[PDB]
């Protein structure tokens, strides 16, 4: 339970969805939108599509995606880790998806344990995770430096982008 003490994204690990650990000390110098999906939430469509768009447009400046697939909204991401990655093929999503996880409670994920403590990682009255899609923009240094909700299309974050490439 040392997540707290934590400096940086880079001192956490989780499977990608293929079930390999992932150490994430290698986004050290990317820039990264962190996100916990679902497949069957009416937010799904304008999420993904953009998503996979902005790392399109962006991946050579730096920009990468971390997709946390989560079953704790609606029981809108009910399938397998298999499912899911067909799922994100029909996107051509082509960022790095993750096993699914917790992000509330405290079975959560230590990394998104840590990601809501943080200065700009707290929430609105409480920093629980509200939804499908809360996007956390962390910079090159892992840190997090901006929290956006699950209303907040992932273009908003593009006027944000700049400012850490």
């Amino acid at each position: 339970d040392d997540w707290r003490c934590a400096r940086s994204m880079h001192e956490f690990s989780a499977k990608d969805i293929d079930g390999h650990m992932v150490n994430l000390d290698k986004y050290r110098g990317f820039v990264c939108i962190v996100t916990n999906v679902a497949s069957q939430c009416g937010k799904t469509e304008v999420n993904y599509t953009q998503l996979v768009d902005l790392h399109a447009r962006y991946a050579e400046c730096g920009l990468r995606i971390l997709l946390f697939p989560c079953n704790q909204f609606g029981k809108q991401e009910p399938g397998s880790n298999e499912e899911i990655k067909e799922f994100l093929a029909g996107y051509n999503f082509k960022g790095d998806a993750f096993s699914k996880i917790c992000v509330n409670g405290d079975d959560a994920h230590p990394l998104w344990k840590w990601m809501k403590i943080q200065p700009k990682g707290k929430g609105i009255l409480g920093n629980a995770i509200k939804w499908n899609f809360t996007k956390f923009l962390i910079d090159k240094n892992g840190c997090v430096v901006k929290r956006y909700g699950p209303m907040e299309e992932p273009l908003v974050i593009e006027k944000d982008l700049p400012h850490y490439f």
